[PDB]
Parts: structure tokens; C-alpha cells; sequence
């Protein structure tokens, strides 16, 4: 599960 792999651009 990637939650920080997206919070970067989000």
C-alpha cells in the first residue's frame, strides 16, 4: 500500500 508515494504530489 502506498500512501506516501502519492502524498508527495498530493
Amino acid at each position: 500500500g502506498n500512501l506516501w508515494a502519492t502524498g508527495h504530489f498530493m
